[PDB]
């Protein structure tokens, strides 16, 4: 078991593992950090530039069979780390202090679950192994502090000018609702809240944007160093048209569109367990390839998800072992990988 | 059986019939047109100032028992007529030529089924016994001609300047989509389409408005002789907030708000038959009394209703004997009665 021959065997095995989060195989990512041989057990330490906790489990169950087969180990001791990479933005627009990446979440009008996707994406990204925050920028409907229960709280001012973020459910949070308003005036107060908030070491910062593609939304996509955008829609035709507009809006500002999330794809009868595409099917998939982007994931419509939206504890935290949390965790892996595969590391 | 004693007995019986469409009993409406006695059968002819076909059936089954009891008739020969009354509008804003009343249908943003309610209200109003048309004014999403199949058709110009309406499913129809656009320019072309269209003897004219409460929507509620408005919402909180805005918008223009229609109140599993309030419950009822107006009706969310919206034949025509059509027919009676009980006849 030569340590250089061990690395060659391990890297030669990980090079075949395929996954929706892997545009190219793992050897592309230089992730193979360490390969050792202690007490007849083969140690493999992997350091990914984006979150990969759930996908890392699939790698273990698929490759350990052959990894034990070519090596001579009683077992394999895996280990997953994360050094989240800061991706370069267009025009080198100065990024936010303490914020590596900014994943924007936008939609067209309400009723699509944009804000529901924002809180759970942020919690899933943190659950997948990153330092995550979330800025509620939805001026029309500041609903993030309510979804987290931090509605009755207010941020403190350590620097007098700067604001200390509310650490809700482990996320560094702040909201425009803590200050309540249309036109360029709303964009200014929303902007400086991003600068004046003392974000910690946020590898990711989910930005719940105001819905629509007006001048105030476009002003946000211009002056905010958005690393990537995630458009949210329902299989309804009226929502897909708005998603078509949002993708166009972000493209015309050179902000990378990570993909589309199809909320309320099907409804799950709480008694029958039957899945009913009450709003259509495949409409989001059609828009994904029509604009050369991915369909990052789908999310059903279920009564338990709406109930979690009223109790002030999002589903990723309330039901950490549910299918819905497992879907949100997959979305985080799918999103953070797409944020990486599109750009270049700094 | 003195004919004056017959009328007293009939009017004294109809004076007790109670119904959600009757703010005051039938004797208020002077509707008792004729009471006769031919071949031992009692004839009763009723002429209502608003549509009442479905409610007229309830009057027959409830009152014929006692009507035969106080009279001496082998049976009762009912007869329902309609002389739809033109209600006076605020500031005496000159009404549209050939259009007695204008029932506006508005909402906040899309996904609430505003346009689905508009076509079926118009068809139900006609099914309930009136001459009805419908003008698609939704500039953002002209979806009425598609819902009727008259999408590929275009109006003809009899007077060169004036337009002949497309007689789709017996309705006098016209759409802004036949011309395709924001700002005061959109309000002008939309306005003159209402004047230049040669509406026949439209007792009612459903106006499918653009969603929202912006300046262009408010300009429409000002310059159009709207006799009444019907706000559409879903039990979602985001839609109810928009309904709260629309009611306020119409009130500040002295346009009577007829009430609220709660679309997608519950979802009906096509297998379980189970009703699931996926978007909440009672939110629309709360807004109704908070603004001193009626809850004109509720409408479930079912796959067959969405399918009727793609096949180009609305549910009132496609499934004339379904529960959903029976609900739309009740809504017409509820709406047209509310349009009457609020104002004064010309
Ligand atoms: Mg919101
Ligand atoms: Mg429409």
């Amino acid at each position: 078991k030569s340590p250089e021959a061990l690395r060659a065997m391990v890297a030669g095995t990980l090079a075949n593992f395929q996954h929706p989060t892997l545009k190219h195989n793992l050897t592309t990512l230089k992730a193979l950090h360490h390969v050792a041989w202690m007490d007849d057990t083969l140690h493999v330490e992997l350091v990914m530039p984006f979150v990969w906790h759930s996908a890392f489990e699939e790698l273990k169950e698929q490759c350990s069979a052959e990894l034990l087969r070519i090596t001579g180990a009683k077992a394999i001791d895996w280990k997953l780390s994360h050094n989240i990479a800061t991706l370069k933005r267009v025009k080198n627009q100065p990024g936010i202090n303490g914020v590596k990446n900014i994943i924007a979440v936008s939609s067209g009008k309400g009723g699509v679950g944009k804000s529901s996707t924002a809180v759970n994406l942020a919690l899933a990204l943190a659950a997948e192994g990153a330092k995550v925050g979330i800025l509620d920028a939805d001026i029309y409907g500041p609903s993030i502090p309510t979804m987290l229960g931090a509605e009755n709280q207010r941020p403190t001012s350590p620097d007098g000018t700067h604001m200390a973020p509310i650490m809700s459910h482990g996320l560094a949070t702040n909201s425009i609702g803590y200050l309540v308003w249309r036109g360029p005036m709303a964009s200014k107060a929303l902007m400086q809240m991003l600068q004046e908030t003392l974000w910690p070491d946020l590898d990711y910062l989910v930005l719940d944007m105001p819905p629509g593609t007006g001048d105030i939304q476009l002003t946000l996509a211009q002056n905010i160093p958005v690393t990537g955008a995630v458009v949210v829609t329902t299989p309804q035709d009226i929502a897909l048209i708005d998603a078509k507009k949002g993708i166009v809006m972000f493209e015309k500002v050179e902000v990378p569109v990570l993909g589309i999330v199809e909320n309320m794809s099907v409804h799950i009868c709480s008694n029958c367990g039957h899945h009913e595409p009450i709003f259509g099917t495949g409409g989001a998939e059609k828009l994904a390839e029509k604009y050369h982007t991915q369909l990052l994931g789908q999310m059903p419509l279920h009564i338990s998800l709406r109930e979690d939206l009223d109790k002030g504890t999002p589903t990723v935290i309330s039901r950490p072992e549910s299918e819905f949390t497992a879907i949100y965790r997959q979305l985080a892996d799918r999103v953070a990988a797409q944020l990486y595969w599109q750009g270049e590391v700094i």
